[PDB]
């Protein structure tokens, strides 16, 4: 397999379906990336992630910065073999859950473009974010131009830093991130700037951070056409279901989201009806599994009332239980989502799909 | 399959090693229960419990019969469909969880033979425990006697209660339960009036209440003679992995224990050369598995290191991998401890096992 290879395989408007080759695995896209905080998608083993469909999962940084630390677990073989996950793995750099100046944040330790990407490359992440700054919604025009300026300066650092590592260079793919808050002008500045400098993938950043929707959606209507057509479009951070239909009618090509996962812990479940919260009351004798159409595990064994109770009791295996449905819930919709694409019916399906869902 | 048949296949002393066959299954004896608390066993799917080698398993009565209560718990289908076990279930009495008298228990609701018998009925269990009351450690011998005939008499309650359920009687087995603390007299009594009364099997009550592992053996010494040989015994909520391998000496083929399941949820992991507390500092880099020659799905796939960091980090996934190995330690712990007695070298093994676990 190659390093990195994005190719299209089918397009019905401004939505694309195909596939990322990577040393380390093939990602079918439009694709979702559970989410590892400290080294592991929580209450679920790899296996049953895999087993849900999918092909890559986000490790955060943060978290394994601090404990154990990025140079312990190189010293133990790397993220992959400490958690056991041996296909791609996305890492961000570590900044948005993180005295901030132009060498990058100090907190409570500092974290500049350099280290970002050396901690990446340390974990050995398949996919590594450039390092930068995601302006707090709202922003003046002002504040969001100086951030945006900033981001693409520590963009240009993290393309160098990658760059000067042979092995990260060789075997990793770098994705620099767009940002300009919610003004085209500044949105076009960013794309430009990140087109300059030349990345394997382009991430829209800065939205799903309170804007709510209508706006995120209005920005991504401008913002995306901006991207290399050529290469993936991720959008950070999101997100419900709904969401993520829309954003892949605007030309979005990757997602990652804590939603199924915490969520799922705290008793929700979604379905194609919407989502339902196990811990009601009107679930405690409702034999039917979770949702009428899933083909999880889950769903093929044990009832909503088990699990009602399960969640109530505050037992671990109702954790299990709601994240692994709620996983195989989200790679079920992309995978409803690419055979629409490919068969040029996604928009009807998301049609179809909205209609139910609400 | 029948409803009961305890047929013992190999002997050396005491020990003996057999199975027991029930219509949901059969049960290798010696045998450990895992503990299901509230329809679950914690963190594990049951797959993975009866993957760990597990024949059957205990329900604890008590918090059930509190949430969702037996009657709903009858209402979906029964506990085996409801947690998804198909094998073969030991429900205890709910009374040693739990205002006394002759009638029952009263708590913060209304208690007896009769409404344990009942409950245990409900939730569909295959091996129904006696109702007794378990004399706290120490006790005069006045007290010892006066609870054990208490005990003797709700034994007699019990075993009229269960007959007089058609179904239970045709599909369940009903086991007896001695007491008389740690007076051989009152012990004799007790083995006198259960095996009067008769019962498929005999609990050994009353111990691993604090007399420690001396006192517990030394009753035992005289105590399991009592019983009919041609039952099984079954030694209520032992324990640690030296106390299993001496009661079995001792002529016991039963055991329940929360210790797996809740120390490993702690950190604590079983292993042959003794139990290690994986969140100490010493693992954080140790890439060996919990236990050297451990077969489970654990220790062949992760590392001291990766567990040590998940517990410490408080991750659900480090109580998912603790108990399965600790289960899955205990379940290797009975197999070693029948191929000895199968092929007559018990006693070398219960010498080889305290050496080096020591
Ligand atoms: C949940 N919403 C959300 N998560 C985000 C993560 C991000 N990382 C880097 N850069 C971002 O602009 C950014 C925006 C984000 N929004
Ligand atoms: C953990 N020790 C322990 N768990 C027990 C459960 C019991 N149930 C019914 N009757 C008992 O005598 C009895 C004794 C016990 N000791
Ligand atoms: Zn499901
Ligand atoms: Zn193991």
């Amino acid at each position: 397999r190659p390093r990195f290879s994005f190719s299209i395989a089918a397009r019905e408007g401004k939505a694309r379906t195909g596939t990322i080759e990577m040393k380390r695995g093939v990602i079918r896209t439009p694709a979702f990336m559970p989410v590892g905080t400290a080294a592991t998608v929580k209450a679920l083993k790899p296996e049953t992630v895999r087993a849900t469909g999918a092909d890559i999962i986000l490790g955060n940084t943060y978290h394994l910065m601090l404990r154990p630390g990025a140079e312990r677990i190189a010293k133990l073989g790397g993220l992959h073999s400490f958690m056991g996950w041996d296909r791609p793995i996305l890492t961000d750099s570590g900044g948005y859950q993180v005295k901030q100046s132009e060498e990058g944040v100090t907190f409570k330790h500092m974290l500049s473009p350099e280290r970002s990407i050396e901690i990446q490359h340390l974990l050995g992440s398949d996919i590594v974010m450039a390092f930068d700054e995601c302006t707090p919604y709202p922003a003046t025009p002002s504040r969001a131009a100086s951030s945006m300026e900033r981001s693409m300066r520590w963009a240009k650092r993290s393309r160098d830093a990658f760059d000067s590592r042979k092995e990260q260079a060789e075997n990793a793919a770098l994705f620099g991130i767009q940002q300009g808050s919610v003004f085209e002008n500044l949105r076009q500045q960013s794309a430009d700037a990140l087109a300059e400098i030349g990345f394997d993938g382009y991430a829209v950043g800065g939205l799903a951070v309170g804007e709510g929707q209508d706006e995120m959606f209005r920005v991504l209507d401008f913002s995306v056409p901006m991207l290399p057509d050529d290469k993936p479009h991720y959008l950070m951070g999101v997100g419900k279901p709904d969401d993520i239909v829309g954003a892949v009618e605007r030309g979005i090509d990757m997602f990652d989201c804590v939603l199924p996962t915490r969520s799922g812990r705290n008793g929700q479940a979604f379905t194609w009806d919407g989502p339902i919260n196990i811990r009601n009351a009107r679930f405690s004798e409702d034999l039917k599994p979770l949702d009428s159409e899933c083909h999880c595990a889950v769903c093929q064994k044990w009832s909503r009332a088990y699990i009602h109770h399960l969640i109530r009791a505050g037992e671990i295996l109702g954790a299990m239980l709601m994240t692994e449905h709620n996983i195989a819930f989200y790679q079920q919709l992309m995978q409803k989502i690419r055979d629409s694409i490919s068969e040029g019916r996604f928009s009807q399906f998301a049609q179809d799909f909205r209609a139910r869902y609400f």
